[PDB]
């Protein structure tokens, strides 16, 4: 449950970021950033505050770099921000750029402190532009994660059942896992009610983009006073969610095998997540293979239960491709004047088709 | 335990080509024997040991086929009757279908006298590429440095146990034991000068360890005919693919894989060029609380010095390693008519010095 306020010492940062949709319209955001002082991170108390502080320097860096978002960029980040950001990013073992765990996972609050985590009772902590649909987009993302995260607590039952040779317990656990992925798909449906296609594509989207393989910062960002040469880091995406990567690992879909670009991207995004998230994926891989266990057992009900989890991942990814049609492909086709790139930096159609197809190949006959 | 030395009779056609690479390459007839092979199922490799020896046999054959005599006439297509079982076997072991450190060092040896110790003069390799290539001395000394470094692996649990039990004295003795294993390993590394000739290594053996990822001679990769339709790119071998040698940076909190740079990228990438148990061990080491944070918070000069003996021994290993690079690459490269590439594909001088300096910066200044 994420902190909403930093100490008053950091009040200078909190103001630029909570009043970001208007500093940006008024073309005075670059100056107020450039008119800041290098406030040291020593006055950051617990983890909560440090996560919040990262989300604050993240939205500010993205605001500074992309500005109005229609071409006028800044290839150099002032030391007033770059140094504290980079110091706090090294402490959290993260790159100095906004990542999924910042802008989705630390970026919310509930209205009634003891009423359920539903879209009506929740709100985001930070926006970029008026009408960007950032609340609908960040919160539906968070809601889908939460729904799929329900299966995390059954994963230990899966491995215990295997090591103890508990066939009925294994089968019920896999069906429960498939059940949660189906619910996460239903939650996904709500994105249509809260995110507008044109607003997402032309307003919000560029604030999530990064400087890794981006022609508009073909050398990356230079973090003044921390590194002399510029560095490249990828923009955000849910490819940076350990929850969504974890189902492939759990089921023995080897998304990170083979040496290709999609495999390379998914492995790379694991050091764009908090170390505990990356460690969870590690620990999952270190266990015996759920897939290899089910394959060897000559058991139709167990095979069918395993297949239910893979079908549900295919359903998610195909629905997600239709989300892509409506929120990227069509809006891109509807604007004044060569391969469509994701905020994470990928050749998005080939990447997404490769990942779905790899899922598909895991379906057991 | 000991690597398997023979495959089932079913795979005799493989074993024959892998055991006779010096003469088959020299005589100009290795590729024709490979191209005339039959496709053999991998379904007769029953246990893990046979699969490991099979990967080594197939890996050496693949390098000999692609590189040939090692002076330019390369092959960009790997014939299906090798490609297909090689790719299937590789998939089962979660390894790329190219020769890696775990094949040509960790599985490429046997002892002469069973009840005698693992020392250079009681050991031998299973496969070589070319007459006069120093592969025997090169692979065995590499293994010997690994075995000496690996004696530290069994004290690693004591380290994390000592931390959580607040067992200060036990921690210190464990860290000193580790620094001692790493100094042992630096001593065994001296054996390389006695069994590897620099000219043979550089101009004869090195080309057989090189791969097809960012490599001029095979700019799109290699086609594994009959198994994937498009060429695939894989890096060549190096001890960057040893979990033993990466694990000390992890245990000591030296963040060699942080920062997004090339060296970090290479060292993380090599973790899927090592068997899964090896990879799991690295990231499990990364799951544990930081030894470095523990020592730094304790105000204990003895603790800090035991940690620093470890960092310093790593620095000595890598500085000596830079001299071996001068003797076996830079001098032989100058000695015959952009930036020198290692068999692993790195810009090796920037890369090795970046990794050395990241070690140096971990020394306790307090
Ligand atoms: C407007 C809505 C969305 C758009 C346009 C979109 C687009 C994309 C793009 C372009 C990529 C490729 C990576 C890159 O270069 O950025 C990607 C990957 C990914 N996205 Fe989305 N996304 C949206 C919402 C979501 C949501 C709500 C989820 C939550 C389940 C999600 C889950 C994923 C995952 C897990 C990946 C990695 C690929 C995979 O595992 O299939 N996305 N997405
Ligand atoms: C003739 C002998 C050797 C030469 C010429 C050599 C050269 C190189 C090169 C060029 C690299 C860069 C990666 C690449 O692109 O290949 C490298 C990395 C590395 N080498 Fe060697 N190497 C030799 C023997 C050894 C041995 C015996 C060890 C045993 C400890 C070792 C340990 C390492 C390690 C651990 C790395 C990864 C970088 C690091 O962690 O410092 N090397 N070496
Ligand atoms: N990757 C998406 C943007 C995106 C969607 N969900 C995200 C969550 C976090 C960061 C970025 C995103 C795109 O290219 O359009
Ligand atoms: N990387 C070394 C070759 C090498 C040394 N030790 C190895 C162990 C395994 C594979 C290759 C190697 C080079 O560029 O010359
Ligand atoms: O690209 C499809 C999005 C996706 C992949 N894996 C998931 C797991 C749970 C919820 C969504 C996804
Ligand atoms: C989706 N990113
Ligand atoms: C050393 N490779």
């Amino acid at each position: 449950n994420p902190q909403e306020n930093l100490p008053d010492f950091y009040n200078d940062w909190m103001f630029i970021a909570k009043h970001l949709p208007d500093l940006i319209e008024s073309g005075q955001l670059r100056e107020r950033v450039e008119k800041l002082n290098m406030l040291s991170i020593d006055h950051l108390t617990d983890h909560k505050s440090q996560r919040l502080a990262r989300l604050v320097l993240g939205c500010i860096t993205m605001a500074y770099v992309w500005g109005k978002g229609h071409g006028d960029v800044r290839k150099v980040l002032p030391r007033n921000i770059a140094v504290p950001y980079c110091q706090l990013s090294k402490k959290l073992e993260l790159p100095p750029i906004l990542v999924y765990a910042d802008c989705v996972l630390a970026n919310w609050k509930k209205k009634d402190p003891n009423k359920p985590l539903t879209y009506e009772n929740m709100d985001v902590l930070f926006s970029f532009r008026d009408g960007d649909c950032s609340k609908g987009f960040f919160l539906v993302s968070l809601l889908v994660e939460i729904a799929a995260a329900s299966a995390i607590k059954v994963i230990p039952t899966v491995f215990k059942a295997m090591q103890m040779q508990e066939r009925d317990t294994l089968l019920k656990a896999l069906l429960e896992i498939a059940s949660c992925l189906e619910k996460a798909l239903q939650v996904f449906h709500q994105i249509h009610d809260h995110v507008n296609p044109k607003a997402f594509f032309s307003v919000l989207r560029i604030y999530l983009s990064g400087w890794k393989g981006n022609p508009q910062l073909s050398d990356g960002l230079v973090y003044e006073g921390f590194w002399e040469d510029p560095k490249e880091f990828a923009g955000g995406s849910a490819g940076q969610s350990s929850v969504f990567q974890c189902f492939d690992v759990l089921l023995g879909i080897q998304q990170t095998a083979g040496g290709g670009h999609a495999a390379q991207f998914l492995q790379d995004m694991r050091r764009y997540m908090p170390p505990a998230h990356r460690n969870f994926l590690c620990s999952l891989e270190s266990n015996p293979s759920v897939r290899e266990f089910v394959l060897s057992k000559g058991d139709a009900g167990l095979r069918e239960a395993y297949d239910a989890c893979v079908k549900a991942l295919v359903s998610l990814r195909s629905y997600h491709l239709q989300i892509v049609t409506k929120y990227i492909l069509i809006p891109a086709s509807q604007q004044p004047k060569l391969e469509a790139k994701g905020t994470g930096g990928t050749d998005l159609m080939n990447f997404l088709k490769t990942v779905r197809s790899t899922t598909e190949k895991s379906l057991l006959k």
